[PDB]
């Protein structure tokens, strides 16, 4: 019922898909960190974190809107259904953790950048309509 969160961003430019090196994850076991398929992208938030409301979202929370979102493992299916000029809404199911899109694995290239979020395994990418991104926009 409220059992979800999403979050418009503009689709800038994404990175190729190819292994990738991993940050070693600060203040977890150290390993060796065996190199990655992977890809991220460069968006920008168009709008706040909108709660789910039964069959819709809420309003966006009040709102720097630069973010990296980093995909390995199955977010990788992600790939080429994303397109650099496009509008998606990130989807997150279950409660609504608060902080959630603000930030959290890290590629080696992206160590020490300020705003990278990682996607989970069952988040989802929804295409938005125009007339979806007024919405949002004018909310
Ligand atoms: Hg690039
Ligand atoms: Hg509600
Ligand atoms: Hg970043």
């Amino acid at each position: 019922p409220h059992l979800g969160q999403s979050r418009l961003f503009l689709l800038c430019h994404k990175e190729a898909l190819m292994k990738r090196n991993f940050c070693v994850p600060p203040g977890a076991s150290p390993e060796v960190p065996k190199p990655a398929l992977s890809f991220y992208v460069l968006g920008s938030w168009l709008g706040g974190t909108q709660r789910k409301e039964g069959t819709g979202w809420g309003l966006p929370e009040p709102q720097d809107q630069k973010v990296h979102l980093i995909f390995f493992g199955s977010s990788v299916r992600w790939f080429e259904f994303l397109h650099p000029g496009q509008v998606y809404r990130l989807i997150a199911p279950g409660p609504a953790t608060p902080m959630l899109f603000e930030k959290d694995r890290r590629p080696l290239e992206l160590a020490g950048c300020a705003s990278c979020l990682t996607v989970q395994d069952n988040w989802t990418l929804e295409l938005e309509s125009s007339q979806d991104i007024q919405d949002v926009l004018d909310a």
